[PDB]
DNA sequence: GATCTGGCCTGTCTTACACAGTGATGCAAATCAAGTGTGAAGCCAGACAAAAACCCG
């Protein structure tokens, strides 16, 4: 009810229960059973309102499996060679 | 007896059998560290007007 960095996982849960309600219903009725992409783009927009295309591109990269992730074939290459 | 020949003995000669990987130095290239005011690529403005993909008489 006060802040969120100190509010725990379920404290935040009870804080935005109704946020979750609306977002899940709208998502799984509009995108035909999906919440990942809609919450993804929601956070992208709500952070890009502060024109932080650096973090936007970084998050789109981690969603695209390229950057600070080392896809398992790469780590396997390193362990072998 | 005298010699022939065949067997064994070395004796050379042929191909082959394990070196790139270690930690160190040492130069060349990159960057980067400030200065300070720029413009440029998007941001987003609620609301409005020309195209691709597919429904529809």
């Amino acid at each position: 009810r006060q802040h969120l960095l100190s509010l725990t996982r379920r404290a935040q849960k009870h804080r935005l229960r109704e946020l979750k309600i609306q977002v899940k219903e709208f998502a799984d009725k509009e995108e035909g059973g999906d919440v990942k992409a809609v919450c993804l783009t929601l956070f992208l927009l709500a952070l890009r309102a502060r024109n932080e295309h650096r973090q936007a591109d970084e998050l789109e990269a981690i969603m695209q499996g390229r950057g600070s992730g080392l896809q398992p074939a790469v780590c396997l290459a390193i362990r072998v060679n």
